[PDB]
Order: structure tokens, then C-alpha cells, then sequence
RNA sequence: GAGCCCCCCGCUUCUGGAAGCUAAAGGGCU
């Protein structure tokens, strides 16, 4: 099963770049659908605090895994941005309890494959090492924040790693807070592997490590949000001689509504490549106009007048399930997750 | 010490001990011995050996400490120095003290080498590094100066820098203005891991002690006496690569350092007549590893992987494991019950005197000029037992 | 200050040999 989901994605990427560590998140329609690449990234580096933003013109996370969630969020508003009366029955969203809100189909899933394993807790192990968590040391399951110069991590201006991010996205889902005013979290069904992948230590650093100490966790997690467990697996032949080779520091990011325009960052600043400096697509700007249009289009003028900050906290809902898993975090000793000051997203777009 | 006389010990140790072993230890090797001498008189007895050429790469690193990080002959000799310095602490007791090489230091906390008794180090070429940036047809003659002052040569800003040799590399590059931090799943998901020359880890010797960290709560520092090569021998760029590079601005940094921590400055010297039949080709991988205690067994490892060369692939005896198996022992034996609990790292931190010293060495290496030093990701000193 | 090539050093691919990569240390030519 993995093996068409990494051969869609390296299919999709070769035929887009003939005008490596390679993100991807597929959707497939139904079982007997093959499936459709929806997003796509690449990129190794980061930004470093001179290259930090207080107006969020910067993208502070060029790894594969992050810019392709990025990639996916505007495939979502674009999708949004499709769905009519009409054009009902055809879409992938419908209504959901209380017609307040829209929710994903049941039939159409998402999955998620990943080149190498993220940064973190997702390569803690050596050549001697229903989901199977491992636990055999205290020192694992710890929270560990990416590293200037380097593709790793070490344990607790700073951006947490790619496995804590993914476990995030376990927890509250992949849509982020400004898509819940208008949607139900949404979940990976599978996440595949091409290096580096463990079983224990994969399902323990993704979606496992709050299910510890038994299930004294999702009790407290208010509905519709839930602690996925996403059905996690591998690519059947690899590779064997690791890959050393130097990596350019280029970020190539694509949705399924662009086409053919790929667009390229500079990881170490977060910028497209050019002298210009323009304006990335999958920044903050970008996002929150996005927004700001389907809210218009959706006739709700009250989260107009609310800027960043203010549109993110309206969700409440959202808000407290993140609040809730930080705190569960931080209680079953994992160290404070870390989140930037409220002035970057306290800006008003023009 | 004559050199000569510390080659001949060398290599007829090693040949004693591999007279009738398997023929896979008939390629081109690099040898190194430690030796010690109990008085003027005395001929000489071998303490340790090593030899091998090879690293480990970033994908054989292990989290509980199973594997050697470096197979270079004198890395392998300092190795067993350690295991024979282990044991000998094991024999020593009150009934014995005049027999032992250690004698009662000031106030009788942590025992001293007794002050007839030497150590000397040969190498059969010159240690990787800032120590052979110049070619063959450079070697110098053989002189029995009886003086033993140094003569350092500072020809080049670039000398003196300090150097690691990179996985799946060739040559050895410096300290670059390269700030990837060594990290643990960062070398797993494919950077390039770099291990700190043969050269630099001797500077560190002379300057610390050959003794490690953890000896050091029962033992003041050890130092060397001699360096003895056999072949790429030149004074000025030897000298300069193992104890005068630390000292070309001043003695500023001498009397920084706080004894018993202080620098160390053994004689240098060339055997006679080099061996002309030095193959560069074909440099297999494999170490070999022998100390005094173990009579005699050797120890055979496959340097590219850092574990015993075998389908088994069990434990080396040169591992930070067994290494640390061997202080529980003597912590035990010895009645320190507050070391007994401590970890790997929690326990080389307690040394508070050698920590110092070693950051300050560190520190005065970065400041002067020579680059930072290079070491391992954290999730890998400290490790689990 | 730029460009080119001449030599010694740990890896991959067709017992031996051949090719390629690795980035440092000296040299020559315009
Ligand atoms: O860009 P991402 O990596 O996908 O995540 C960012 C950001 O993380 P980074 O700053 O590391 O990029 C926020 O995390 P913080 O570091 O700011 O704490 C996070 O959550 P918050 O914005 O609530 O802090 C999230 O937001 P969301 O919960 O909607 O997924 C999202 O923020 P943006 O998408 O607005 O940039
Ligand atoms: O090569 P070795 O002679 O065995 O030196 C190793 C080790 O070097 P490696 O890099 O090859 O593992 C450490 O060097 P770094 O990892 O820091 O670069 C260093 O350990 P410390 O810096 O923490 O002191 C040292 O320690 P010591 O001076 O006590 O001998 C010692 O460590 P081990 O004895 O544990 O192998
Ligand atoms: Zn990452
Ligand atoms: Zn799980
Ligand atoms: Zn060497
Ligand atoms: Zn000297």
C-alpha cells in the first residue's frame, strides 16, 4: 500500500520538476482510486532569528513535512472556495452536525509520506532496535526543538521538531485553527516512510506518546477532537548506502490548484528565490488573505474586522484543545512547548 | 630513550603475539605501543598496543555506548592504557604499595605515579593531522641532541589549525566555517560525521593526561615522556603539533592552567632507518587491540563499524560500556559509594578539577586562534546504563 | 586578484586492474 503512495509521490515531483528529501500528502477518493498527490514540498533547512519576521512575510519552517502541510491549507481554501449548492454532490465536504460548519467526506482520506524520518523523537534509536509504542527509557518521548545549521534536534526563537509537530497535527487535527470557524479537524489515515523507520519509536514520537500512562488523556479531550493513531509503515526496498551527498538549501513547494508553477525558497531566510525578495506563497500574508476572502465569500463580516491573532483565538474550541494538549504535555514530563510572542501575529493586513 | 630500543619492543611484541594467528593480519597496518620503564636500567616491558587506520561511520553510532568511535593505533594504545591502569588500581592495596607503581599523593585521597617510573609512546608513522603536512623527501636525519628544548615552526598561518577526519572523506580538513552542530538524529539522517585527528587528541594528552576523566578521582594526571615514529619524522612540525602549538603566544596559557594539571613536552625522536616499503594501497580495515592484563589475548575489531569483528559482532573491551563496568568494580572495591550512582556523564562531570581544566584547555585553543573543537552529539556521551 | 592542470592522501561502480567522487596541503602556466 505505501509503495503506491511513495511512487505517486516521486512520479508527481519528477514529472513537475523536468521542466532528494521530499514531502507529500496524498488523497484518495475511494479504495479502488489510485490517489492524487494534493501537496508537495521540499526542503532541509530553517530560519534562524535574524531571519524572523514580526509581520510574518517569512515562512519560519522550510522542512519537507511543515511546507507541505502548507501546501495542503491552501489546497484547502482553494476547495472551499470551489464548493457550491450545485457543485454539492461533487465536492469532498459536507454538512456537518448543527449546519454550522462543513466536514470531509468519509469515503476521501489523506495520507501522508515522508522521504526520511522528521527530526526529533523519530530517530532516537540504534542498529539493536494495533500500534507498539516503546518506552524502555526515561529520556524518551522528550520534546526537542530544531538547531540552527543542521538538520537535527536536541531536547529542551525556537521551532520544535518535526515529529512534535506531527503529534500536534495527531492531536488537533491538519486544518489549523483559522479552517476550523469553517471545518471539522481533519486527520492522516497513514503515514509512510522512506529512511529511517522504526515502528516503536515512529509510534511513540507521533501519536502514542500522550496514550502512556493509559487513557487518562483522551477523557479530557473535548469533542470532535481526538488522539489519531494513524496506520504508520514503509517503503518495501530502499536504498542501502545512506545518502551523504550535500543538500542545496532550495525549498520547492507546490498544491494541487497551482498547476505547473513551482515556487523556490531559501531556507535559511524563508524568502522565493530572487533578487526581488518576493513574498513566499505559503507565508502568513498569503494565508490570512485567503481567509479573509473565504470569509467574505461566506458572508460572515464578524471574523473581517478580527486580525491574526484575534481570528486565531476566536476559535475557542481550538484553542482550549491546544491549550489542553500543551498542559498534558508539559504534565507527563515532556518540558513547556515553546510558542512565539503574540506581536508576530498581532498584524492587520493591508 | 634510545628509539630504536622502543621500535624493536613494538614490533616484536606484536609479532610474538601474532606469530601463529590467521593470515588476514599480513596487510599494511599502522602500529602504536605504549611503554614503560621502572628505572634507568631497566630494558623495557610494553603496556599496551593498538593499531588500525579507520572510523566509524555516522550510521554505527550507538546510544548506550557499543561502539569505539576511532580505530586509529594510537586512539586503541591510549584505549588499552587505560584497561591496564584499571587493573593495576585493582591490585593495588596497603600490603602492596612498595611493589605497585603508585605511590600515597599529598593527604592520601587519590593515589600518583611513583617518580622512577616513565611512560613512552611509539607511533610507526606520524599521527593524522598537523603533524604530516609536508611530504616524505622532507625527513630529517636522525640526531642524538642531549638537549631537549623544542624547536617549533610556525612557517604558515594555516599550520597549527586544527583538523577532523570526515566520514567517507579523504584527508584531514579543518575546523571549517562549518556550523553544523553535531547532533544525534542529524548524523543519522545523513550529515557528514567528523572525527577529531590523532594529532589534536595528543596535544590533548600532553595537555590533560593520558589517564581520561573518570580515572582521575583515584589518580593525579599521567603524562608521557617520549614520542618515537617511524617514518614522516620532522621535529618542527611534531613538536608544534603535540605540545608547542599551545604555547606560541606566551606562557600566558601555562599559568592559567592549575596543577596538577600542566603541559607536557616529551622528547621527540626518529627511529634510525625508516622501513622504505610503505605501500600507500590497500589499507584494510581491521584494529587490533592488546593490553598487559590480558596476557595473551588480542582483540580484534572491524574499524568501520567499531565492534568486534565477528557475525556476533559482541562488545569490545576498548567500549565506553566495559570501560565504565571497570569503574563500577573499582568504585566498589574502593568504598565510594556516592560515585556508585551516578551515570556516564554525571560521573565524568563530578571531576570537578579535570572538567575545569579541560574546558579552560578547550577555551584557550578557541580564543588563540585555532579553530573549536569538535565533539559528539550529546545523546551519545551520555548514554544509558 | 582571476582562471587552468601536476603530483601524495577515505569511499562507490565494472584476485587484479580501470573509472568517478570526497576537500586539504605545496607547485607550475596565462
Ligand atoms: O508553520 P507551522 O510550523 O506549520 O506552525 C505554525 C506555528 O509554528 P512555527 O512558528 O514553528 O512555524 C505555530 O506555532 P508557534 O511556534 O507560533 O507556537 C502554530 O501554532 P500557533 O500559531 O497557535 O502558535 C501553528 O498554528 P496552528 O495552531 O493554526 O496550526 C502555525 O501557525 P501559522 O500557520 O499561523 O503560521
Ligand atoms: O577517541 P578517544 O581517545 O576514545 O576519546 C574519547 C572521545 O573521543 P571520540 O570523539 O572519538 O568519541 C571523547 O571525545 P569527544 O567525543 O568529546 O570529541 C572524549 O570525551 P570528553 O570530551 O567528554 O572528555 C574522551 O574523553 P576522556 O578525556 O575522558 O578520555 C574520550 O571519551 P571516552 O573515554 O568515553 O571514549
Ligand atoms: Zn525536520
Ligand atoms: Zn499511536
Ligand atoms: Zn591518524
Ligand atoms: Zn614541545
Amino acid at each position: 500500500f505505501h509503495d503506491q503512495i511513495a511512487m505517486l509521490s516521486h512520479r508527481c515531483f519528477n514529472t513537475l520538476t523536468n521542466s532528494k528529501i521530499l514531502a507529500a500528502i496524498i488523497m484518495k477518493k475511494d479504495s479502488e482510486d489510485m490517489g492524487v498527490v494534493v501537496s508537495l514540498g521540499t526542503g532541509n533547512r530553517c530560519v534562524k532569528g535574524d531571519s524572523l519576521s514580526l509581520k510574518g512575510e517569512t515562512v519560519n519552517d522550510c522542512h519537507a513535512e511543515i511546507i507541505s502541510r502548507r501546501g495542503f491549507i491552501r489546497f484547502l481554501y482553494s476547495e472551499l472556495m470551489k464548493y457550491n449548492s450545485q457543485t454539492a454532490k461533487d465536492s469532498i465536504f459536507e454538512p456537518a452536525k448543527g449546519g454550522e460548519k462543513l466536514q470531509i467526506k468519509k469515503t476521501v482520506s489523506f495520507h501522508l509520506y515522508i522521504s526520511t524520518a522528521p527530526c526529533g523523537d523519530g530517530a532516537l534509536f540504534d542498529k539493536s532496535c494495533r500500534h507498539y509504542p516503546v518506552f524502555e527509557n526515561p529520556k524518551q518521548g522528550k520534546l526537542r526543538t530544531k538547531v540552527e545549521n543542521g538538520e537535527g534536534t536536541i531536547p529542551v526563537l525556537r521551532t520544535m521538531s518535526c515529529s512534535d509537530k506531527i503529534l500536534r497535527w495527531n492531536v488537533l487535527g491538519l486544518q489549523g485553527a483559522l479552517l476550523t470557524h469553517f471545518l471539522q479537524p481533519i486527520y492522516l489515515k497513514s503515514v509512510t516512510l522512506g529512511y529511517l523507520f522504526s515502528q516503536g519509536h515512529l509510534t511513540r514520537a507521533i501519536c502514542c506518546r500522550v496514550t502512556r500512562d493509559g487513557s487518562a488523556f483522551e477523557d479530557g479531550l473535548r469533542h470532535p477532537f481526538i488522539v489519531n493513531h494513524p496506520k504508520v509503515g514503509r517503503v518495501s526496498i530502499y536504498d542501502s548506502k545512506r545518502q551523504s551527498g550535500k543538500t542545496k538549501e532550495t525549498s520547492v513547494n507546490w498544491c494541487l490548484a497551482d498547476g505547473y508553477d513551482l515556487e523556490i525558497l531559501d531556507g535559511t531566510r524563508g524568502t522565493v528565490d530572487g533578487p526581488r525578495n518576493e513574498l513566499s506563497r505559503v507565508s502568513k500574508k498569503n494565508i490570512f488573505l485567503l481567509f479573509k476572502k473565504l470569509c467574505s465569500f461566506r458572508y460572515r463580516r464578524d471574523l473581517l474586522r478580527l486580525s491574526y491573532g484575534e481570528a486565531k483565538k476566536a476559535a475557542r474550541d481550538y484553542e482550549t484543545a491546544k491549550n489542553y494538549f500543551k498542559k498534558g504535555l508539559k504534565d507527563m514530563g515532556y518540558g513547556n512547548w515553546i510558542s512565539k510572542p503574540q506581536e508576530e501575529k498581532n498584524f492587520y493586513l493591508c
